């Protein structure tokens, strides 16, 4: 029950359940190559959960045996973009595998996200943004945190991922292991490009407060705090 | 008694003690702008010290009204070089004030750096370098913590400064509060570009761990650690 794609256009649709493992065909890629997709609820329990990215039927790590994904029409993502549309947050307690070709990964979801022992495999670069996407007459223009006082939460069990890993949340609080080969957190209320380049930052009304326990184990660490006042806990 | 200059040609001379603090007459920049000071013993207490390198008379925020540096030959120096050539390690428990033209700061000591309520005035870069300058005829070519295994540490009163600040060090441990513009922290075992590109690394022996306790009140933070398997703990 944790995965619940949207009645809509840009819905989703479940194909299985093996081993409590969740495997989503994804929507098809738009010009772009941006599978966009919509949730009213996105979250991963311990078994994790599959996106079949995939031309051809192979067998994926969680989720055994799994086929093509007819919804791509023959052309595989190059980002998969799962958007929550409702009020609820995000739990992430296991993995998240793209089945297929390897694409780029964003959970997009301005009411929050909590990791705790989730993870990405098959992933080039994976970005957890409690924010929502821009988009321009349907072709994505980036993200933003603008007005979101909302929390990017990561669980004593850490995060691991073995490519790219990007944390953009108005504030992050992590306690846990977080290993990536580069890991980028941008904090405070912004505007982002697609690559998440700061376009533009404004001044919260209060306080919001960044938190880093725990190890991180990445070549490379880069942490921006725009919000004017407000510091990196460590 | 915190601060000794060397005997030799790179040493320079203290010309006061104002309150305690010691006034530093650096000596004459080559002609890449570099004033490349050397120190038997390089301390700084609460008082802090002042670097002269100013071309009129004027009144410093440290230690009073100063002096022109008549080393300086009419030519400010754009990078202040300390290096310590004993085997003393360096402790910096004040403010160190570029009186005069601004310029950037390296302090370079391979035995070691422990700062603790230390602080940079007037410098537009500062940089903390567990390792040694490397030279080629002359030249600065970058710096190195090739087969290094000693601590930068911060204390519980942190460290500040209205600049950039780059902490170069086979291992760092961090207890205070860090304030600047720009935060650079490169750990393990590399040399370096004068601009502080990493050029090469080396895997240690042991593990060189990292730690980041207290805050980090900077809009931009980089934390990049070479030693494959370490990692930076907060």
């Amino acid at each position: 029950n944790g995965i619940v794609p949207d009645a809509g256009h840009q819905g989703p649709d479940v194909s299985a359940v093996n081993g409590g493992t969740q495997v989503i065909n994804i929507v098809t890629p738009n010009n772009e190559g941006i599978s966009h997709n919509q949730y009213q609820d996105f979250n991963v329990g311990k078994p994790g959960a599959v996106f079949n990215n995939a031309l051809e039927a192979g067998q994926s790590q969680l989720a055994g045996h799994l086929n093509a994904n007819s919804n791509l029409n023959g052309q595989a993502a190059s980002l998969i973009l799962n958007e929550v549309v409702s009020r609820n947050p995000s739990f992430l307690l296991g993995q998240q595998e793209v089945f297929g070709i390897a694409a780029e990964a964003v959970l997009s979801n301005p009411n929050g996200i909590t990791c705790d022992g989730c993870g990405f495999i098959n992933t080039s670069r994976s970005s957890l943004v409690v924010g929502n996407p821009l988009f321009e007459n349907g072709q994505l223009k980036g993200y933003s945190t603008l007005n979101n006082t909302n929390l990017l939460s990561l669980g004593k069990n850490g995060l691991n991922t073995t490519g790219l890993l990007d944390l953009i949340a108005p504030r992050i609080d992590s306690r846990g292991k977080i290993t990536a080969a580069e890991i980028s957190a941008f904090t405070g209320q912004n505007t982002f490009s697609q690559h998440f380049d700061i376009l533009s930052s404004q001044k919260p009304v209060s306080a919001l407060d960044s938190y880093f326990f725990g190890s991180m184990q990445s070549g490379r660490i880069r942490i921006i705090n725009t919000a004017e006042g407000s510091g990196v806990k460590l």
